């Protein structure tokens, strides 16, 4: 129900940090990474670009394990 995801606030190049600029809250469909996981995903690389308002999905982020 209003299970919140992780959103891209900004597009994430390949291979770079996330950083709390980057990560947003929004309640989407398909459900992605939890909101509550934006303070552990800080400086963890995504494996791929993340164009702006796509939802960060567990096998876009390196080392992101639930």
């Amino acid at each position: 129900a209003n299970q919140a995801s992780v959103v891209a606030n900004q597009l994430i190049p390949i291979n770079t940090a996330l950083t709390l600029v980057a990560m947003r809250s929004e309640v989407v469909t398909p459900v992605g990474i939890p909101a509550e996981d934006i303070p552990r995903l800080v400086s963890m690389q995504v494996n791929r670009a993340v164009p702006l308002g796509t939802t960060l999905m567990p096998d876009m982020v390196k080392g992101y394990a639930a």
